[PDB]
């Protein structure tokens, strides 16, 4: 789902100005004044927000086009190295991540990704590991982020401050909402609510007791007329022959529902990481100072399971593997 935000500029230019411009140095405070400020954004772009928050939609994600984004010229050089400095001025679209980050729900960080922060620079970096946000000449291979994670994120919010050169690099998501009218039943039946192993990512390595101790994902779940997905092409590891086939027919199906979206400067994309898988297609990065550039966060909200009480927007959470 798309909305255009270009006649927005002005107003959102203001919320954003509202902001604390170190936003690291106090993120509990400047969280704060973005959700007082989210209750201010233009009363559409509201409602696009919330309706997608309560009922998702058909296609996994909402995409905002056209957000004020600072012109190139007058971005900083793109990040090298994670994490940020602590004293980093405040980017427009770091704002909006803020702004519309708080109308959904918490921003949480994952302690042991990304030193412990909670917004997280996108870039690619020489050498990077294949499952890495930091890849360009590989594809990153569809992954539900975080699906063995207790306190996965409902949402991953992608903000582009800079395309790469050639405007290569496609967001790929691929929803349940169109992927499982193509499985039949006895498929649908054997994925629902069925436990499998699931490696984790290389942050949240280590600690791995035993077998016993493995992450299981449980690739569809919920109700079974509209199920939540939990799907990683990398690290689901399904054991017997009959849930090795269930999951290749998910996939199959996942690519067949394939959405390409290429994100350029002043867009900000939300997925719906309970019911969408997302992936990035190939780049040649020209180490310039001047490649590619997403802001990432990660958001919470009340649905199944996330929080206990006491949360705030800028906490840290520990891990637990799903079991
Ligand atoms: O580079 C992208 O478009 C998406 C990368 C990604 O999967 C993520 O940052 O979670
Ligand atoms: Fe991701």
């Amino acid at each position: 789902t798309s909305v255009d935000c270009t006649a927005y500029g002005p107003e959102l230019r203001a919320l954003a100005a509202r902001l604390p411009r170190t936003p690291r140095a106090d993120l509990y405070a400047f969280l704060d004044a973005a959700h007082t400020a989210a209750a201010s954004l233009p009363g559409a772009l509201a409602t696009a927000l919330d309706t997608f928050n309560a009922e998702g939609s058909e296609d996994g994600h909402l995409l905002l086009r056209g957000l004020p984004v600072e012109a190139d010229a007058d971005l900083p050089t793109t990040p090298s190295s994670t994490p940020a400095p602590e004293d980093r001025s405040l980017l427009t679209m770091e704002a909006m991540l803020g702004l519309v980050g708080r109308r959904l729900g918490l921003h949480t960080g994952y302690r042991e990704l990304r030193s412990g922060t909670v917004y997280h620079d996108v870039y690619p970096s020489p050498g990077a590991h294949h499952l890495s946000s930091e890849t360009s000449e590989t594809l990153l291979e569809f992954h539900t982020e975080m699906a063995y994670h207790r306190l996965q994120p409902n949402y991953v919010m992608l903000a582009c401050s800079r395309a790469d050169h050639e405007r290569t690099a496609a967001t790929l998501v691929a929803s349940v909402r169109k992927a499982l009218p193509l499985l039949d039943e006895r498929t649908r039946a054997r994925l629902l609510d069925r436990r499998m192993p699931c490696c984790v990512d290389v942050a949240f390595r280590g600690g791995v007791d035993d077998p016993g101790a493995i992450a299981q994902v449980k690739p569809l779940y919920g109700d079974a007329d509209d199920p939540f997905l939990g799907y990683d092409r990398e690290l689901l590891a399904p054991e017997d022959p009959a849930d090795k086939e269930a999951v290749a027919a998910l996939s199959k199906a996942l690519d067949e529902v394939t959405e390409a979206v290429y994100l350029e400067p002043g867009d900000l994309l939300i997925v719906d990481n309970f019911r969408t898988t997302h992936a990035r297609t190939p780049f040649s990065p020209r180490w310039d100072g001047k490649d590619r550039w997403l802001h990432r966060v990660y958001i919470r909200t009340d649905r199944n399971g996330q929080l206990s009480g006491g949360e705030r927007a800028g906490d840290v959470v520990a891990f637990t593997p799903r079991g």
